[PDB]
């Protein structure tokens, strides 16, 4: 629902969302899903996935 920051964040690509220590946020749906840090063991690369593009093994 609502949230608030417990520390200020400075954006690192133009899709992130900079915000200081004390904002209130809230979370948006989206058909991608949380994004998840991943290691593909297909192609050796790594980076972010949007989760709902996957299902456990």
């Amino acid at each position: 629902m609502t949230f608030v920051a417990l520390y200020d964040y400075e954006s690192r690509t133009e899709t992130d969302l900079s915000f200081k220590k004390g904002e209130r946020l809230q979370i948006v749906n989206n058909t991608e899903g949380d994004w998840w840090l991943a290691h593909s063991l297909t192609t050796g690369q790594t980076g972010y996935i949007p989760s709902n593009y996957v299902a456990p093994s």
